[PDB]
């Protein structure tokens, strides 16, 4: 796989800050971080043009998101809520093109 999410599943208690690390070795431009509920699509939360830059996406209230490198971009729940209990997934691209990872099963406790 390209694209790798760290970790694989998350268990945290609420209050706790988590954060989700997407790498990827597809030299990409671009990374995106979603949320899939169940029985829904995947809702864009933050996303990235390049090494630096985080863009907000449709849902970012309660995420925060980091760019450090151009290989790595994280997803940060500054304090985690029941609410973002859900199946997170990220993607590398450029262009209209998406490489998604595998995901991350969150349970907030």
């Amino acid at each position: 796989a390209a694209v790798t999410q760290s970790p694989r599943n998350k268990v945290a208690v609420t209050g706790e800050k988590v954060t989700l690390s997407c790498q990827q070795t597809n030299n990409h431009n671009n990374m995106y971080w979603y949320r899939q509920d169940t029985g829904h699509g995947l809702r864009l939360i933050h996303y990235s043009y390049g090494v630096g830059n985080t863009e907000k996406g449709d849902i970012p209230d309660g995420y925060e998101a980091s760019r450090p490198s151009q290989e790595q971009f994280s997803l940060i729940l500054v304090s985690a809520t029941p609410s973002q209990s859900s199946v997170y997934f990220c993607a590398s691209g450029v262009g209209g093109t998406l490489y998604f990872g595998a995901g991350t099963r969150l349970s907030v406790l």
